[PDB]
């Protein structure tokens, strides 16, 4: 037991800890699609500009929850980070509808992490949830979801360049 | 009974009441509209800057009429606003041409209002809706008309992509 | 239904909905009581700019609302908004104890609000409701009671020089 | 007994240990009014803050006292600090005569600690009370005689409506 | 009565009085020690300005809770300040150690205050409770926390090299 | 095959890649170790800026090779990062000893890249290895060493102090 600890879960630690996993998977998703999209034959600049700065702050969430982690007086137990599943993630629109697929999930988890804070009744737990993840996680959700659909409008017949002109102009 | 009127007609007043709930009319329906592409399926941000500025002007046109209305000593007798008849606007042309439909409505009251005035023998009152209604209603108009053939001209096969360049150049 | 939407209950979209039609009611309230003191009969230009500064931010609490609701993945569904009781406001005590009784009022609305969301779980609702809402609206329910008190207690009846001080002193 | 003890008697060092329980409670008291005007039901914003002022000044009153202990090699022994007589101060001309009448209290106080030194003969534990309270506690007994004079003059029936004016000319 | 209160339950009225003598209670427990510094037995200046600096916080922590129980209509009954248990605090570790024994017992004050907050369902005090008061309470635990270990890390044989050391570098 | 791909072989694509993952584990590394010197258990504000500064830069030496593979026409292909072996690094004395350890590690790991790159007759990715790691690599290991004499050295007897004044001095 720690000299600070103070009505702080036993469920609760371990979970926050399955939490750090989880954004360190995601910014590792984010610099794998970040350094597809520099590649000699996708050559999409802004994108990657736009999936680094993403998997950037994926590591600064994961950083802020280890300190909550200290602050309340658990204990961090660092686990592996998977490969994420695709390698080469085909198009431009496949990336940006494959990564509102993660931030949904990870704010499906963020949600379950609120439900048992609210339920083993830390309501600091709670605030920190809601101020630093919640709407940071859904602004996140709804600015994939502009993208999708601006380029799936332009769906299809020239395409390519839909895409290039998306990267130029609303990545830039 | 007034100290301050002075040749107000009986009427001047009643149509005066009448012209400010169309001006409140006009931008609930920006509002509407500029909301609507805000959604996540629609996604045009750049549209939707564009109707919250115009629902701005057409209130700041309507409380400059309440003012005017104190200031001849006729008094102010709000009514409901009604809700536009649409919830869906579709597409960036149909919310444009639509919107040109309003602002042709708002311009013939207006001139309505002119000849009431002009018939009322009010040399006051026509300067005012001269000065700050019907020029600021023929730019409106005339702004209108151009980006509607605009998006004309970008016709046919495209389109999806057709409103997103507009989008970002002429109103960027 | 919307790609980005997760854990938004159809009640919390049409609760929202009824709770946007209040604050655009709201306004246009204060908007009627602010060009009424614009009366040469009344001619309290404080009292005036007092009431229109209010009404310019339940606007602006309206719109937050409205993008909120996209930022979900609900819609918007517009209503048409009522005209306010009064055409005559009759004091300037009278109006602010029917602008203390309303925004009481709008405040059961938003925490009957907070505990809809808080019995379908939904964290994110209540902290919007939370941050941007709840102590913004008691904020103003005390502002309201210090300006209804001080109205009272000089009054006597001294006359309508208690207000015309009132006017230049705190509303100035 | 300690290393820089020298000429400081023991009688004069339990009588400076009184007098900080005194000046605590006085800023106790002047806190207690100062949120009495915060009330919505009293509502003088500038009543609240001078009072406040005040509070926030006997208190480091007492710590002068406290660091003026340690200087002379005493030893502090604090006591509990009482709730105020009376919880609801009733009006603002009551306020400032048990405002004054406290001071007075105080004062009646700090001169029979300046005659218990000069009889104990401690030449610098005079000029400590005589430069650092002395006359800023007779500054304070004038200025609390003024206001409450001038609350009373204009008290004259036209009743609650001098003391919101008071508020805003003499505490703005 | 009182005009603008509404959803504030008379045991949550109860208990933020209740409250706000802790935080006067800290205050003055704080004030005892950071002067038990100022000794010249003790001579610690940094550890002084320290606990000085916290007395302030806890203060204004205390008179913050006053204005919230004015805004909601609820009326400050203050009470007594009990007088700290202790008056020689031994050591520059000792008065750390049993600081952060006190601030564990107001972080567990205000967390059954949230709760009590949670079962009367008021959803404003909560966020106020979180938002000034939990956060604020984790993070000095931890800062007393990191202390303690740093001032035992240094302890057994040398030692008071040790208060005097940590006084300069990790207080100056 | 890759249309900028010109004199790099298949050995070097492999080579790079598991050199990739090498330092984003040694990143893993090194933010375990900063927030175990974040814990209230050990308490030294500057390891942990240390530490968390070195893993935020093999982070930015992963991400440097990872260009260069796009820049010479091969293909990343990620794999997973096994969690540092420690969860609680004792010391922070071990904690650099066992840094120092990884590092060295790197290095052999990075000269037997380069001496891949002169057998494979690649003069580019020498140069790149040669300019961008390999004296990075060696000021490392001294820094490293630099620190472990002098922790040693200092803490020969009266320990805790010497880590504690060695984390204010060094590290400031």
């Amino acid at each position: 037991t720690s000299q600070v600890r103070q009505n702080y879960h036993q469920d609760s630690e371990a979970a926050i800890n399955r939490q750090i996993n989880l954004e360190l998977y995601a910014s590792y998703v984010y610099l794998s699609m970040s350094y597809y999209f520099d590649r000699d034959d996708v050559a999409l600049k802004n994108f990657a500009k736009y999936f680094l700065h993403q998997s950037h702050e994926e590591r600064e969430h994961a950083e802020k929850l280890m300190k909550l982690q200290n602050q309340r007086g658990g204990r961090i137990f660092l686990q592996d980070i998977q490969k994420p599943d695709c390698d080469d993630w085909e198009s431009g629109l496949n990336a940006m509808e494959c990564a509102l697929h993660l931030e949904k999930n990870v704010n499906q988890s963020l949600l379950e992490l609120h439900k048992l804070a609210t339920d083993k009744n830390d309501p600091h737990l709670c605030d920190f949830i809601e101020t630093h993840y919640l709407n940071e996680q859904v602004k996140a959700i709804k600015e994939l979801g502009d993208h999708v659909t601006n380029l799936r409008k332009m769906g299809l017949m020239v395409g390519g360049l839909a895409e290039y002109l998306f990267d130029k102009h609303t990545l830039g």
